[PDB]
C-alpha cells in the first residue's frame, strides 16, 4: 500500500539520481516512459528528489530537461554503479533467459566480506573441474571481484605462497578462522596498472571499421583502458581471446539432443 | 545522515527478504558478516523487518536462525530476481573488471517499455556489424529480454513480416510513433515451450562427471530446463555452442599488442 508506494517512488528517485550522474540530465517523459506513471506523478517525483538535494539539478526551460548542476553529488550510492540501470529495469514487459549457472551463496559471500574487512584468515573447501577431488585451502583474501556475471575472490594462498583468484561457485565451504596481517601491498599484479590498447579487428571492411571506431569513441583508430595485471585475463575473455579453467562450469555440459534442439532455432 | 541510514537499512531489509525467499532462513551473523554492522544493529534490522510482515519469519531457538514461515510472501519486488544479491553486493572490498561494452541508453529503453506497455509502433535506426550502413525499421515490440549482461527486444518487424530480436546497443534511435494491435499471440516461437535436456559433457572423467552432476542437482545424469523456442539460441551461448551476429560488438576488437599483454598474464 503506502509502503509499496514509497518503495516504488524511491526507485524512481534512484533513476533520477542515476540519470543525472551518468547522462547529465533527465526528461519528465523519461520517468513516464520508463515507469508508466502519470505526468503529475513524475512532477511529484522530481519535486521529491529536489527535497533531498535542492541544488543537484536545475530545469532548463528551452530544452525542457532537468540538468545536473555544477555542484551535483549523487544522493544514492547505487548511482555509482553503471549497471544499476539494468537492475532498475529488472525490478520495475521484461523477460529473462534461463540461467544455467549455480546461485551465489550469501553465507560464503558474507564470510569472505568479513575476512576482507578484518584482514582475516579463511579456511575453504575449493572444488573445481580441473581437480575434481578438491581440497581444503587456507586463504587471506583482500578483494571480491565482479566479472560481469561471475564473481571471484582475490586471496593469498598460504601453502602455495602466492596471490590467486578463486571462483565463488567453486567454494563449497568457507569458515573464518583467524586474524591476519594486511598483505594487499604485496600483491603486485593486483596493484600494477596496465594500459591496454584496443583497435578494430584487422580484416573488417572499411564500413564496419568506421562503425566500430564510432561506437567505441576511438581516436585515431585506438581505444585505451586501464586494467590491473591480475585482471587482464578477465578482460581478454570479453574479446574471446582465451578458452580456460576460470570460465563457468556450465560450459562443461552438453545437449542430450543436439540435433533436435538445433532444428528449433530460427 | 538519517536519510543515508534509512537508505542503508532498507537494503538490509531487502537482504533479509531476499534470504527468506531464496534460502528459507537468515542468521543474525549473516547481516553482521555481509554489511559489517554490530550485533545490536542486526537485531534492530530484524525487528524492523518484522514490523513490515509480522508472520513472514519465525525464530528457531535450537538452530538460532530466523526461518520463512508457511505464509511467507516477499515484502519487496526485488526479492523476486535471483541476481538481486549480486546487486546488493555491488552497492553495499568489491572491485570490477573493466566493461568494454557500450552503456545501456535509458531513453531508448524507456521508449521501448512504453511501446510494449501500450502495444505501440516504434521507428528505430538499427545498425549492426553484419550490415554496417544500418537502416530505419518499423517495429511492434512485446518483450524486453535480459541475457545475462546483454539486452534485446523481441519485436514484430513489419517490412519483413516476422518476429525478431534486436540488440539494445545496436538501436541508435528509437521513437514512439503510433498505436498498434496486440500481436503477442502470433509469436509462436516466443510462446512455444521447449524442454531442454542437458547431460555432463561426454569425455569427462568419472570424478568430474560425478562432480558436475552433484553441482547441478541432476537425477540419473540429466537436467531439465524449460526454454521458449525464441530463446534457445541464447541458452546455447552459455554452453558456448554457437559463435554469431547476436554476440557483443566487443568481440570484434583486437589487441594492438597481443604479444606484450600475453606476457603480463599470470
Amino acid at each position: 500500500g503506502r509502503q509499496g508506494a514509497r518503495w516504488g517512488q524511491e526507485r524512481r528517485l534512484e533513476f533520477i539520481d542515476y540519470r543525472l550522474r551518468w547522462d547529465g540530465q533527465i526528461n519528465r517523459s523519461s520517468l513516464t516512459d520508463f515507469f508508466g506513471i502519470s505526468v503529475p506523478q513524475a512532477s511529484l517525483d522530481i519535486t521529491e528528489y529536489a527535497k533531498l538535494a535542492e541544488s543537484n539539478l536545475e530545469y532548463d526551460t528551452r530544452a525542457r530537461v532537468y540538468r545536473a548542476t555544477e555542484s551535483f553529488k549523487a544522493v544514492f550510492p547505487s548511482s555509482a554503479v553503471e549497471r544499476y540501470l539494468d537492475d532498475l529495469l529488472r525490478v520495475a514487459p521484461v523477460a529473462a533467459v534461463p540461467k544455467l549457472g549455480r546461485r551465489l551463496n550469501a553465507d560464503i559471500v558474507g564470510v569472505i566480506l568479513r575476512a576482507i574487512r578484518e584482514t582475516g584468515f579463511i579456511e575453504v573447501f575449493y572444488q573445481s573441474l580441473t581437480d575434481p577431488e578438491g581440497g581444503e585451502r587456507m586463504l587471506s583474501p583482500h578483494a571480491l571481484v565482479h566479472d560481469g556475471n561471475r564473481w571471484h575472490v582475490r586471496a593469498y594462498c598460504h601453502k602455495r605462497k602466492a596471490f590467486r583468484d578463486f571462483s565463488l561457485t567453486r567454494i563449497k565451504c568457507c569458515k573464518y578462522v583467524g586474524q591476519d596481517r594486511d598483505r594487499a601491498d604485496e600483491d603486485y599484479a593486483w596493484n600494477t596498472m596496465v594500459n591496454v590498447v584496443l583497435t578494430p579487428h584487422p580484416g573488417l571492411t572499411p564500413a564496419q571499421r568506421k562503425l566500430i571506431e564510432n561506437d567505441f569513441l576511438m581516436e585515431g583508430g585506438e581505444m585505451h583502458v586501464e586494467c590491473r595485471r591480475a585482471l587482464l585475463l578477465y578482460l581478454l575473455f570479453q574479446l574471446n581471446l582465451n578458452e580456460a579453467d576460470q570460465r563457468p562450469e556450465v560450459i562443461q555440459l552438453a545437449l542430450k539432443n543436439r540435433d533436435e534442439i538445433k532444428d528449433l532455432i530460427q
